């Protein structure tokens, strides 16, 4: 297991402009492609993303691409942030990859309201970080991914992903 076999299981892989679990459009392994209600927008940031007219559907080449570019942009994005960059740098490898998959699906401003969360982390009290991290719009509207990278957090093994 690694970062990319992680997101692949929570985000599956899909070729077509679908919705995602908040209903904004999006293709390949949950790459969002912009929050407009207008399939034709999401068309354009497709285009624009792959760099050809794809008519709403790409290779799975193409989706591998834009999903190496939003792990890293996730990882680099998490570093240039004062907020999350102490908790992520105190963090193993293993809960690192959680940290990435957390701000992969909600964002670094997804993340703003865990600040309870994220100093039980840096302290390591790993137990009660699960407790609260679990107490989210998050974890209610995605319950079954959220336990498996709450598990992930609370562990430091990759016993939810198997
Ligand atoms: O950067 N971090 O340690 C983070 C943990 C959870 C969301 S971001």
């Amino acid at each position: 297991m690694n970062i990319f076999e992680m997101l692949r299981i929570d985000e599956g892989l899909r070729l077509k402009i679908y919705k995602d679990t908040e209903g904004y459009y999006t293709i390949g392994i949950g790459h969002l492609l912009t929050k407009s209600p207008s399939l034709n927008a999401a068309k354009s940031e497709l285009d624009k993303a792959i760099g050809r007219n794809c008519n709403g559907v790409i290779t799975k080449d193409e989706a591998e691409k834009l999903f190496n570019q939003d792990v890293d942009a996730a990882v680099r994005g998490i570093l240039r942030n004062a907020k999350l960059k102490p908790v992520y740098d105190s963090l193993d490898a293993v809960r690192r990859c959680a940290a990435i998959n957390q701000v992969f699906q909600m964002g670094e401003t997804g993340v703003a309201g865990f600040t309870n969360s994220l100093r039980m982390l840096q302290q390591k009290r790993w137990d009660e970080a699960a407790v609260n991290l679990a107490k989210s719009r998050w974890y209610n509207q995605t319950p079954n991914r959220a336990k498996r990278v709450i598990t992930t957090f609370r562990t430091g093994t990759w016993d939810a992903y198997k």
